[PDB]
């Protein structure tokens, strides 16, 4: 008897064996063991967690406890001495359009989400941590340096709260803690219909019997469709601007309008649901709504799929691509396809690549208006710019013209989501991603850098001239030692993204390594991976391969101008051809003969 038990914050459903459709839950995928991969359950541990005390409390929590003999560094700390930097000039990554950014926020949602522990509104808890910047029980505070502009500014420190975790809610006593990752492991669009009974129910229009999604009523994109606006107040989207009024939008996913670029991609992705419904219901009149609906869903993961895994990977993980994603052999009923722990940090990698601005274009690709670039901060939450600022076709002209941040060991995350991140729950432009993410990593139990680069079969440097060869960077290495005092310390987050890129990536050694497992993984132990013989049929598979982001784009907003290759950097007006030279998806093999 493993640590086999605990199972709580999970369910009550049976599984259809012989169901050609994936659950909502992403129970059922694997047929020995049904809750595999479902969502409400805790994330794999590929090494084993730790923490302070053996069992939850993380690094950095009591302050006369050591890491290995030191201290470990405070987060905000680490944050201004290594990651911050002041100049965006040359910064811009030369090869890569702003979508390559986007699609891997799109990607990471549809895999992983832990959310923060709840635990009481109408609380004086929210308060005594924001407030007064007390440690403990779920508030574990990002304290500020001495010699912190902030500190003369915003307070003593940036409020935290610990994630969540299996089994309860409140305080657990044995064994150690896991976090939760509440959506579904497999890669199928679950950011789009939810991950919850509950949610994907009330996504749907189901007075109507067409199979589609519901729309926003009180706003309209030249005749194409919104998301549906969200029914909790106070919404931080209305209150970035009290006079707009316009409230964050309702999707799949909780994170759906943290910023507005992302907010547009699950509107495009919205859209092709019903466009593929509708299209579905002209060749097949007979197939009714639940049918529509399940078809289409079905169709659409194998979209985000195939773009992620033919078009996204390569140009992520470069020449270590075929090191870990060899060939599709087909389905695996042996492997885990759960998200694990440490992926959620590594797949953070992109925050480095997000740039200080975003652009809003016109037909001809010029300056949209008066104030078309605008600073990344003040779009977080932002959903008016959408609805009354000329929808979302503006925006995905900047997401296929402009190019997305280039990871720099000089420059690592921008000011823009260093000093001035926002947070959906406190009303302040004023937080630090990266120092959220490293007060995260000590959160979740992570163990340090060399455990990882054992775990990858990397060396592990224990010096610094070791470090500087590792890092290929002299002071870089060395500001690491000064506030780390051992690679040992390093959190993962930090040190994975130090490492300098692989031929053709994006990501270096450590990361191309945790990455490349878990893309491996998911695929291989989705028993609905778009491949995998029976899923779809040999003449719907010869369709689905002539998918294209550039297509989705065509099809779904009034933009006739596209690139061919939307992942790389395109010019305007060069790379760019007309719509209709672009493969659309066939959806004939579709259609069905009852008699
Ligand atoms: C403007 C762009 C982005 C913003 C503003 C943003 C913001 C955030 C915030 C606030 C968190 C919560 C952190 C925490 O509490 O620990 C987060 C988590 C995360 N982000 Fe980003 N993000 C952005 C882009 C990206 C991109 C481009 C990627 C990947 C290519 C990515 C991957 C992740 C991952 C994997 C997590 C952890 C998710 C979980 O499993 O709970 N993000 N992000
Ligand atoms: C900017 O990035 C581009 C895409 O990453 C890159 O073009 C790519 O170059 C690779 C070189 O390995 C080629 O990869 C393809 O090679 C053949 C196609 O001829 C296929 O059999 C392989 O499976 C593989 O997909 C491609 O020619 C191209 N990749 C794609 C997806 O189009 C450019 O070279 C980069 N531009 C600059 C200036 O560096
Ligand atoms: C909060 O949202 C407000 C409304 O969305 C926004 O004000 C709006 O934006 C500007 C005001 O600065 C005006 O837009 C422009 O409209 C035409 C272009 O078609 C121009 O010819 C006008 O001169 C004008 O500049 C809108 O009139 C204005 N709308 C309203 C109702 O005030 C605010 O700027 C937002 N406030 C913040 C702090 O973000
Ligand atoms: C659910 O679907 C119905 C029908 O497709 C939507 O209503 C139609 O679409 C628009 C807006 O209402 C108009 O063309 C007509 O008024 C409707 N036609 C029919 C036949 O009803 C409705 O908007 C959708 N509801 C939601 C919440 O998305
Ligand atoms: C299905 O996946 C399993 C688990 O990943 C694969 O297991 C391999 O088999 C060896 C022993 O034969 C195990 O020690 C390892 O876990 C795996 N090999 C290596 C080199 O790590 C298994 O090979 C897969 N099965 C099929 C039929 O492909
Ligand atoms: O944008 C986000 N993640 O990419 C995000 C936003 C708010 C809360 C948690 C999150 O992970
Ligand atoms: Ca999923």
């Amino acid at each position: 008897s493993w640590e086999v038990g605990c199972g709580a914050p999970v369910p009550l459903v049976k599984c259809d064996e012989n169901s050609p459709y994936r659950t909502i839950t992403g129970d059922c995928n694997n047929r020995r063991s049904p809750a595999l991969g479902a969502a409400n359950r805790a994330l794999a541990r590929w090494l084993p967690a730790e923490y302070e005390d053996g069992l939850a409390l993380p690094f950095g929590w009591t302050q006369r406890k050591t890491r290995n003999g030191f201290r470990v560094p405070l987060a905000r700390e680490v944050s201004n001495k290594i990651v911050g930097y002041l100049d965006e000039e040359g910064v811009l990554d030369q090869n890569r359009s702003l979508l390559f950014m986007q699609w891997g926020q799109i990607v990471d949602h549809d895999l992983d989400f832990a959310p923060e522990t709840e635990l009481g509104s109408n609380e004086h808890s929210k308060t005594q941590c924001e407030e007064y910047c007390i440690q403990g029980d779920n508030c574990f505070p990002i304290m500020f340096p001495k010699n912190d502009p902030k500190l003369k500014t915003q307070g003593k420190c940036m409020p935290f709260f610990r994630a969540g975790f299996v089994c309860p809610t409140p305080p657990y006593q044995s064994l150690a803690r896991e976090q939760i990752n509440a959506v579904t492991s497999f890669l199928d669009a679950s950011l789009v219909y939810g991950s919850e009974p509950s949610l994907a129910s009330r996504l749907r229009n189901l007075s109507s019997p067409l199979g589609l999604m519901a729309v926003n009523q009180e706003a309209w994109d030249h005749g194409l469709a919104y998301l549906p606006f969200n029914n909790k107040k106070p919404s931080p989207c209305e209150f970035i601007n009290t006079t707009a009024r316009v409230p964050c939008f309702l999707a799949g996913d909780f994170r759906a309008s943290e910023q507005i670029l992302l907010a547009t991609a699950h509107t495009l992705l919205l859209r092709e649901h019903n466009r593929l419904a509708r299209e579905l219901k002209k060749l097949n009149p007979h197939w009714n709504g639940e049918k529509l609906y399940q078809e289409a869903r079905k169709i659409l993961g194998a979209f985000i799929q195939i773009i992620t895994f033919r078009d996204y990977l390569p140009i992520v993980l470069g020449s270590e691509m075929q090191k870990w994603i060899p060939p599709y052999q087909g389905y695996n009923n042996s492997v885990d396809p759960r998200i694990s722990n440490v992926f959620t940090f590594a797949f953070r990698f992109g925050h480095m690549e997000v740039p200080s601005t975003v652009s809003r274009l016109d037909e001809n690709y010029q300056p949209w208006g008066p104030e078309a670039e605008l600073p990344l901060h003040t779009l977080f939450f932002n959903t008016w710019r959408i609805i009354k600022d000329g929808g979302i076709d503006p925006l995905v002209r900047g997401l296929l013209a402009k190019k997305s941040k280039l990871m720099n060991q000089d420059k690592m995350v921008t000011s823009e989501l260093r000093n001035k991140l926002f947070q959906p729950t406190h009303k302040i432009h004023g937080f630090d991603l990266a120092a959220i993410n490293l007060q995260r990593c000590r959160d979740h139990g992570m163990p340090g850098y060399n455990s990882w680069r054992g775990f990858c079969g990397l060396s592990q440097p224990k010096t610094l001239k070791g470090l500087q060869t590792v890092l290929k960077n002299k002071i870089l290495a060395k500001k690491l030692m000064d506030l780390y005092k051992t690679p040992d310390n390093i959190d993962i987050w930090i040190g994975g993204n130090a490492e300098p890129m692989v031929e053709r990536g994006r990501v270096g050694p450590l990361l191309a390594c945790l990455l490349g497992r878990q893309f491996q993984q998911i695929r291989d132990g989705d028993r609905f991976w778009w491949e995998n013989p029976g899923v779809f049929t040999e003449k719907q598979r010869d369709s689905l391969q002539k998918v294209s982001f550039s297509r989705l784009i065509c099809d779904n907003t009034h933009i006739t101008k596209v690139p061919l290759h939307a992942f790389q950097a395109n010019n305007y007006p060069h790379d760019f051809v007309d719509c209709s030279t672009v493969d659309k998806l066939d959806l004939s093999p579709w259609a069905s003969r009852e008699n």
